[PDB]
């Protein structure tokens, strides 16, 4: 189809509007590469070892409105060890002058000594994170009179050390009349710096060794919408970083007057400044206030008088988790009345207050507050809760109690994390969720969950339950319709199982392995024929080798994961009594039995497959062979994963095995060579990986143009490509199709003749086998 | 050294007395490799495709006295599906009768379809198991005379099926007069074969479809030791194999004097027989009778009653496991006080009498069995159980109650599998165990041990104790040894865990990961001080990322095990506070760190292991770069194993790096060669593993000889050697060295440069480079 081989080693798109996109993301450069697009508007050049910049670099390029040059030298600590950037990258002056229209500069994680100097007067947002340029001068920054987006943070801290304070020049943001956004974090920054703009809406202050606010310092700050000045004045207590807190156990001191200026403050954030008290005078000007993060502090007796929160009324999120006090197990929440205050509140979270027991009347601040969505009080410990109190929130869409101690979506590191924004080069959705996950429930029975109907979704995920499951277990959730069960020891000796769950449509039962690892022992696999509307179930990692039941039964089933488990054992070669395990799952439309242990399957096994089959995954299987033709049965088949198995060939005629298939993965398998009409007449194909084989040539014959020019995908990396007289067409098609192949500019490469060995298919000149 | 190269493709041993062996096990081969050793006494060609046998095969072999040929041509479902064999093993007239000195001959799994003739009369053993022979005749027979044993099984059966019932002629085996052992097993025979030579000592007859013994059929039998009918009339309840009852739930029928002759018999087996009854008549003349198995029968009810027993005083082991009645979970244990005349007893086996509860008295038959060593009443679901009963079992080595329910070796198929004697193709030692493994423990303390300090090991693994162990939980477990912990959830809030066991050498936490996996939870790794002899800990798969304590201390401990955790984020580049984790582990000479996510170590790591650090692992942590300069602060560092990362050098110098360096393991690796002197002077070294790397080129000034011949050991299967005239030396070197390097038969072979493609390197012939 192409007249012209794309040969630049980055991903050129357009949209009109009116963008050309160059994006050179991680294409091992050591150079910026010839032939860019002279219309370029983005151009990135992120994670490459470019050694510097010049007047030559962008020369062409001058309808430029963003590039982004990100870390092509990070700090040693922050970056790759095998290959460390050996030298800082170096800027030429008149660089970026040329760029007339340049919006955007982002620098971040090239240790920069300085800020760079002749930028022109359109840039309007200008990022120079993980850089070592620790001392701000107003001269330079005169260069920014119209910047609105100013990153600076990440250049002294201890992943990327400068050893002396953050220096600021008196006044020296305060002409930069236009700017919004100013970040300052992980800067050993001592003060805040001033005068600052008043255009400001956004200012991160966090991550510093700020003592003290004056009562000056937010004075003409009357735009801002977000301050963060969390992190100054640390609460170190299993910190997961190094963490150096005020001296005499200090917090941050906050003048009583230090935020009247801020009219406009929505979000306001104090996570980490080791406060022992929270001030209502500090409020009584902001009445627009939405989000506010107390976290990590040490406001567990604040937590029971509160007075603050009567200023509060339109605030939305508010976060008072981590203030426990240390080496104190409470016996219960002592949450004030003015809880009651806050009208707006949509979400609260209380993680890490630490005591041993709720009770219904301890949340009844919480009563009236009519928008409330989230209620969290996740890891405090708890070891008795009285689930029915949650009958009084209906209205909420998530009762968060994980990681609790009880017995009859954020960040996994989110609270403790150093920086939880910091820049790298689920079942809410069914309705009302009680989690209960990772706690010490080892028995359950009805009334556990009485008053509990409302109830969506429950996830008891990480349990120790450990009980012969009869269908009376559960009975009051009449309404629920998502069970995550996975991670506790189920017992499958009753079939009714789950029964009285007869709204349930996702059940997962994945990682119950305990009672299916040991011999003799029932197991009723048949437990599904009574769950008229399940619509998915996860029984994953269960080590399932034996099974009472010869067959598995839903009307209503629509996918299966049976992933982690033996079939092997249960398919072992001379028994056939399992052979239709899955037969009488009549709507099942996708089966996952990868991670099965099966070295071949036995004849039956696509026999006994339901009709209406259209997702298989068989990947990681250690499969050495496979009889193709037996596709045939699986007449509705649309994906076929074979990725990560042992297949030494594919199939004569592929569109001879199945005319319904689209999607084919045969990635990491051993496949040396195809077939002479591998492809042949495939015409419903649209997907084919043949990544990381040994492929070494492929001829037409195989891969007919008919068929190839309607893929939407056709992957090839990493195999092992012959580049003699023999693969003229093979590297014609690749260079001249407008077929999508990835890594073309990266790992699809000639490992031979001699001559071309580890010249990538793309660049190939064969001009000598016309000769 | 070496004259003549080696270069047949199987193990040569000598032996004086007087054996030359030559073992080509698993060797591809399809043909009998020529220059076999005229003098071979031991020939194994077994695993591979030769598809014939004939008089040329072993011409020249005079002195043969054992041919192992199993598993040319092993059955369709037994064998590879990705290399079925195309065509049963053909042996030709007079192919054996050369071999005047063979006793043994295996030609098991050929799917032979008659006992192949022409042996000859020096034969003792002859193995004929999983081939296609279901008939046997007097004439066929006659060859035999002198047979000694007779392995004929597996011939008929659900994994071989010959869809007929076994046929065997009337007095067929009677004129082998000296016939020791024979072994119809798994065969389809329908009666016990008569009349059988004296002669026997031991009968196999299990897995077949006898439905009666005649009160005849063993009558001759006077020196019969091993009589095995089990699985004759099977018990199938949750059987894994394919399993048909004899009609009307009916037994093997045994006449009471069937056993009369049976003097001299040791081991009888009647497992998976449907027994209801056993009739004391049965034992009346048998008194030398060691070991009975009567699992998987339907013996509940005589259980209580075993007048049998009273028969039965020089009796070692007995296995009464599965004879639970379908649907019915008994309140209790009923054992006969016949069990008392059990004075010889050591094991008694009853797992799967499945009953609720577990009572002192009911065990009080067992109490006076001076000899016992040995109880399991593992897989019984037990709910409840005084620990302290055990008090009175002092004595025994073993109390096995694995596989229960309660709150407060043998194979893992070794009852339900088919045939656990089927050929294919721990801290007991520390003294009384209490086996607790997999149970229902949520809760521990103090009394639950009492009377128990006389244990040396107690095994809690798998269980469910989510608890803060504060060193009050085991107090009366004054001498214990070794505690299995794993797959439990350790909370370690308190230092003070474990420290009441005062004699523990070995503490196995591994897979207690659930503490460890939430953020901003407190984790004693310090609790080792306490534990003054403790020699041995084990904390795998903790997924321990985050420790509140800085420094982990013993003064006793030897090895720990520390694999599956995340040391890559304790050890986040730029955080310093854990890099002395192990360094006061003052005893440590074994540590294991694989499974760390270590893409590479920080300074300080190597700084901070503690002084008499041996035997260092670093397997499987995608290691991309390592300073082995580093080496030289573990001062009695002698194995490193850096198996399973992504190396791609060795260090210039090895001897510069490490004086005390023995072992030296880098398989799996990117290794593309060798430094110029890399193992030069390194005269500590003794083993090198370098397989699987990417090695095309050895040379001389790499590998001095007079390193490599002290090396034990030397590894270099699975690289990319290039065997042009620039390999002359290694080539020469290998095929004339002593030093053992494993595969050269096998993987150790050329890639190139065209023409030696896929040729190993033992056989190449570079004289050209010579001319
Ligand atoms: C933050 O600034 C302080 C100075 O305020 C740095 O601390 C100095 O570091 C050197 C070498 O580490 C010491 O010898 C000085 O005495 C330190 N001075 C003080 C006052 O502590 C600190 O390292 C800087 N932080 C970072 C992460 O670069
Ligand atoms: C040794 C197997 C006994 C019969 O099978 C079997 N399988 C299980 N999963 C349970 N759980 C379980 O509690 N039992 C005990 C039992 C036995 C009979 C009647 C009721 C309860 C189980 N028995
Ligand atoms: C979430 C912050 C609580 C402090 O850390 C922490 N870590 C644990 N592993 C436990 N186990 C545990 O039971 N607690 C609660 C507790 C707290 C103080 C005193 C006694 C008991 C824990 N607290
Ligand atoms: C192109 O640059 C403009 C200005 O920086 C930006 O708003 C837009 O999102 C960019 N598009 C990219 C990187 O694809
Ligand atoms: C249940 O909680 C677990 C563990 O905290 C989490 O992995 C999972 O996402 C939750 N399941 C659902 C369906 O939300
Ligand atoms: C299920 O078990 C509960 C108690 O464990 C019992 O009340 C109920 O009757 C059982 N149901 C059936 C159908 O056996
Ligand atoms: C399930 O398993 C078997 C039949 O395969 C039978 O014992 C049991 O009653 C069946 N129950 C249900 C609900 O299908
Ligand atoms: C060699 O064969 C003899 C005779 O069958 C046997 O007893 C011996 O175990 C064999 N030895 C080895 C090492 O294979
Ligand atoms: C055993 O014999 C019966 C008839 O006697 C036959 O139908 C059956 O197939 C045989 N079994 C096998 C496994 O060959
Ligand atoms: C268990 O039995 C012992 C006798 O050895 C007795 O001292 C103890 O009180 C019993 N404990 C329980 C909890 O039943
Ligand atoms: C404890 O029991 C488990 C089986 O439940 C086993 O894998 C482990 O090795 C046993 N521990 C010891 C120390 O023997
Ligand atoms: C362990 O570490 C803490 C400090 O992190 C200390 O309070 C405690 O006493 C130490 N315990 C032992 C047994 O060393
Ligand atoms: C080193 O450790 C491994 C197990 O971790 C062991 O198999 C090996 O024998 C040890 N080496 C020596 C020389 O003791
Ligand atoms: C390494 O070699 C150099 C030069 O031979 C020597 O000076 C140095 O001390 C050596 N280091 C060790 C650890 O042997």
């Amino acid at each position: 189809a192409r007249w012209f081989p794309k040969t630049l080693p980055c991903d050129v798109t357009l949209d009109v509007k009116n963008h050309v996109i160059v994006d050179c993301t991680d294409k091992h450069l050591t150079e910026i590469p010839g032939g860019i697009p002279t219309n370029t508007t983005n151009l990135t050049l992120t994670i490459n070892h470019i050694p510097d910049i010049s007047p030559a670099s962008f020369h062409r390029l001058v309808h430029l409105v963003e590039i982004d040059f990100r870390c092509n030298c990070v700090p040693i600590r922050l970056g790759s060890k095998s290959n460390m950037c050996p030298r800082r990258l170096q800027i030429k002056p008149r660089s970026f002058s040329g760029l007339t229209y340049l919006k955007s500069l982002y620098l971040d994680g090239n240790q920069l000594l300085e800020i760079p100097q002749g930028l022109p007067p359109s840039l309007q947002l200008l990022s120079l994170e993980a850089n070592n340029i620790f001392s701000i001068r107003k001269e330079q920054l005169t260069e920014l009179a119209n910047i609105e987006i100013l990153y600076l943070g990440q250049n002294c801290y201890y992943r990327n050390p400068c050893y002396v304070s953050y220096s600021i020049e008196k006044d020296a943001f305060l002409n930069l009349t236009k700017l919004k956004v100013l970040s300052l974090k992980d800067n050993n920054v001592t003060t805040v710096p001033t005068v600052l703009p008043s255009t400001l809406t956004e200012l991160y202050l966090y991550n510093n060794m700020i003592a003290e606010i004056q009562e000056d310092d937010f004075n003409n700050l009357n735009q801002l919408q977000i301050l963060d000045l969390s992190g100054n004045c640390p609460r170190c207590y299993n910190a997961p970083f190094p963490c150096t807190p005020c001296k005499n156990n200090s917090p941050l001191q906050i003048p009583v007057n230090a935020f009247d200026a801020l009219t406009e403050l929505k979000v306001l954030r104090l996570h980490s400044n080791s406060l022992q008290h929270v001030p209502p005078r500090w409020f009584k000007n902001i009445n627009n206030l939405q989000e506010l993060d107390l976290s990590q502090n040490f406001l567990a007796k604040e937590i029971g008088d509160a007075k603050f929160l009567h200023f509060l009324p339109n605030l939305i999120q508010l976060d008072l988790s981590f203030n426990f006090e240390l080496q104190v197990y409470r016996a219960s929440m002592n949450l004030s009345q003015a809880f009651s205050s806050l009208k707006s509140l949509k979400i609260l979270r209380i993680r890490g207050y630490v005591f041993k027991e709720l009770k219904s009347f301890q949340l009844s601040p919480l009563h009236n507050l009519q928008n409330l969505e989230v209620l969290d009080l996740g890891t405090n410990f708890i070891k008795i809760a009285n689930l029915s109190m949650f009958k009084q929130f209906k209205r909420l869409k998530v009762i968060d109690l994980s990681v609790n101690k009880i017995s009859p979506v954020l960040e996994q590191l989110y609270y403790f994390r150093y920086d939880k924004y910091a820049r790298s080069c689920s079942c809410y959705k069914y309705g009302q969720t009680l989690d209960l996950s990772k706690n010490s429930i080892f028995f359950i029975k009805s009334s556990d969950f009485q008053h509990l109907s409302f109830l969506k979704c429950l996830n008891l995920s990480g349990n120790l339950i450990s009980q012969t499951l009869n269908g009376s277990e559960f009975q009051p959730l009449a309404e629920l319709r998502y069970l995550d069960f996975s991670n506790n020891r189920l017992d499958l000796l009753h079939s009714t199982a789950f029964e009285e769950l007869r709204k349930l449509e996702v059940l997962d039962i994945s990682s119950n392995s305990h009672y299916f690892q040991s011999e003799g022992i029932t197991h009723m696999l048949n437990f599904t024929k009574n769950l008229k509307v399940l619509q998915k179930l996860m029984m994953n990692d269960n080590d399932i080798s034996s099974s009472t039941s010869r067959t598995m039964e839903s009307e209503s089933l629509r996918t299966l994961e049976f992933r982690g488990n033996h079939l092997d054992v249960l398919w072992r070669d001379g028994d056939n009594r399992y052979l239709q395990l899955f037969k009488n799952l009549l709507k099942l439309e996708e089966l996952d039995i990868s991670k099965n242990s099966l070295s071949f399957l036995p004849s039956g096994v696509f026999d006994g497959m339901p009709p209406n089959l259209k997702n298989l995954s068989l990947a990681k299987n250690g499969l050495k062979s496979f009889i193709w033709e037996k596709l045939r049965y699986l007449k509705n088949l649309e994906t076929l994963d074979l990725s990560h198995n042992q297949l030494t060939t594919v199939p004569e005629r592929l569109s001879n095995c199945s005319r319904s298939l689209k999607n084919l993965i045969l990635k990491n398998n051993q496949i040396r060579s195809l077939t002479k009409y591998f492809l042949q007449d495939a015409f419903q194909l649209r997907y084919l990986d043949l990544s990381s084989n040994k492929i070494q040539m492929i001829q037409k014959t195989s891969f007919p143009e008919n068929v190839l020019n309607n893929l939407k995908m056709l992957l090839l990396h990493h195999n092992r490509f012959l580049c003699t007289c023999d693969a003229v067409w093979f590297v014609w098609w690749v260079q001249h199709t407008e077929v999508t192949i990835p890594y073309l500019a990266t790992d699809v490469t000639c490992v031979g003749p001699g001559a071309h060995k580890g010249q990538s298919v793309i660049s190939l000149d064969l001009y000598t086998c016309e000769l």
